[PDB]
């Protein structure tokens, strides 16, 4: 069937996996791993890089027969279309858009934090921002189910995982927001994904992501 | 009109600007200036910021009609639509995605560089990747007109922004790759952009300065 990669980690592929397994997308994973150490070995990858013939050589990929997808969105986007998980209304697909990319952004600066070596300098700066960052995706969320209303759309696995990221990273953050944290719920309740949150298909150890200074002691 | 804002300088919005114009969408220019004052930190947008009614208050912004659009890509891709400048074939949605987001990381690879004072010892280390990048966007762009085959779409706006502001950071680099060099050309040659780049109204200040907090001597 078609094949995922990425690194041995949650990360950029949690949201892909996820939706892979909600669609029930016949998928096979070819996950390469990293050896942590100050030479940062990863051979792994670098020996396959362009055996793979993608476009643009990056982790993660998808290949689903002729269709060689790069990059978390435009895979994401992909599958979605594939199967009708986007938005309809000129209205849903420009929410659907600034989502996209507003979590993107949000992904991003906790991730450089977690990979920061003065990790302990900016934490408090992250702590002192994060709710002013929920609070905009709260009132956005609103009471709709979905952040595209009653429809759930690829922004939600994405959503999921940024709002999912930062409850872990600290919990009492989002307690605040109720409809933050039932939104999770539902996500979670989801049949399909409640399924797969406990399978073998998921990571043994506790760690969620694994980058340099994270993932590893 | 529209209500596009940004500060006074290239930034994201220059690849919006291109496309408003091109598409003779009547824009409207709010464009907010910096910091003048030693701690060039924003300033003037703040006082506006949430009064604006954004979903997320971010620079740059598109407002038109009851559509408060903010992050870059979602701007693009609005407009891309309501003009038909968008991918229409699945091969070309795919293309499109990647595009999207492979430019948005390559924009990001010259701004962090920016962003740091280390820029003269980092210069080097990047400069010596600049190849390899562009060996990939070559051979995309291959003998194909635009990016997305013979028809121009959003993406050759993006790729302008961060083509020619590569030219600008050394003109060298596209030399060894003529069709993208042609492709600045091409572009540039667009009766519209054409139009444009002759009118006073084009050019804001230089991509370095400011950004990077650099003041000329
Ligand atoms: N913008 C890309 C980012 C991809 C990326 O940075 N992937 C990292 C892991 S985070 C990777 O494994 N990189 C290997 C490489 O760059 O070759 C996306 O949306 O997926
Ligand atoms: N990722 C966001 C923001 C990009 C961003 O970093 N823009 C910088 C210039 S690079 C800036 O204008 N920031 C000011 C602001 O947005 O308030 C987008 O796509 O719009």
């Amino acid at each position: 069937p078609m094949t995922l990669g990425y690194w041995n980690i949650r990360g950029l592929a949690h949201s892909i996996r996820l939706l892979l397994e909600y669609t029930d997308s016949s998928y096979e994973e070819k996950k390469y791993t990293m050896g942590d150490a100050p030479d940062y070995d990863r051979s792994q990858w670098l020996n396959e890089k362009f055996k793979l013939g993608l476009d643009f050589p990056n982790l993660p990929y998808l290949i689903d027969g002729t269709h060689k997808i790069t990059q978390s969105n435009a895979i994401l986007r992909y599958i979605a279309r594939k199967h009708n998980l986007c938005g309809e209304s000129e209205k849903e697909q420009i929410r659907e858009d600034i989502l996209e990319n507003q979590f993107m952004d949000s992904r991003m600066q906790l991730a450089k934090l977690c990979y920061d070596p003065d990790f302990e300098k900016l934490k408090p700066e992250y702590l002192q921002a994060l709710p002013e960052m929920l609070k905009l995706y709260s009132q956005f969320l609103g009471k709709q189910p979905w952040f595209l209303g009653d429809k759930i759309t690829f922004v939600d696995f994405i959503a999921y995982d940024v709002l999912e990221r930062n409850q872990v990273f600290e919990p009492s953050c989002l307690d605040a927001f109720p409809n933050l944290k039932d939104f999770i719920s539902r996500f979670e309740g989801l049949e399909k994904i409640s399924a797969y949150m406990k399978s073998s298909r998921f990571l043994p150890r506790p760690v969620f992501t694994k980058m340099a200074v994270f993932g590893n002691k």
